[PDB]
């Protein structure tokens, strides 16, 4: 990690930790720095699934709209990097969050299904699939 690059990935650092609440600014900013150094992608996807992991119930939901922002806008790389954990990081966020913040990645995990009216998923079927039959099985969604 050479110069420009540890530049560019402790501001990222530094402005995903002032993401506390559903800010639109902040996370167009993300959105657009994601877009703009694809170079730094690797390091962008661990800082936002290791905020995932270590902040409180209500500041997950808004770290993974960041996720989904990115995802939708800029697409790939990110969509294949997210792709690989999305399961295991959703199934634990749900566990550890309260029963509103529940109905939000329920939704966000609808429009997954069909993003901006493409017809095409947005991430790979199998994390999908896993998803919703967790979502089943805690009484989340329908039986088929």
């Amino acid at each position: 990690m050479d110069h420009d690059t540890e530049v560019i990935v402790k501001d990222f650092n530094s402005i995903l930790e002032e993401l506390t609440f559903n800010s639109r600014p902040i996370i167009t900013t993300l959105t657009k720095l994601a877009e703009e150094n694809i170079s730094c992608a690797q390091y962008f996807v661990d800082a936002i699934e290791s905020r995932i992991e270590k902040c409180m119930p209500k500041q997950k939901l808004y770290a993974f709209y960041a996720l989904d922002s990115i995802c939708k806008n800029v697409g790939s790389p990110y969509t294949i990097y997210f792709s690989r954990n999305l399961f295991n990081l959703y199934k634990r966020t749900y566990l550890l969050v309260d029963n509103t913040t529940r109905t939000k990645l329920i939704n966000m995990f609808k429009l997954w299904l069909n993003p901006n009216d493409t017809g095409l998923p947005l991430f790979e079927g199998s994390a999908l699939e896993k998803i919703e039959q967790f979502l089943i099985k805690a009484s989340a969604a329908a039986l088929e």
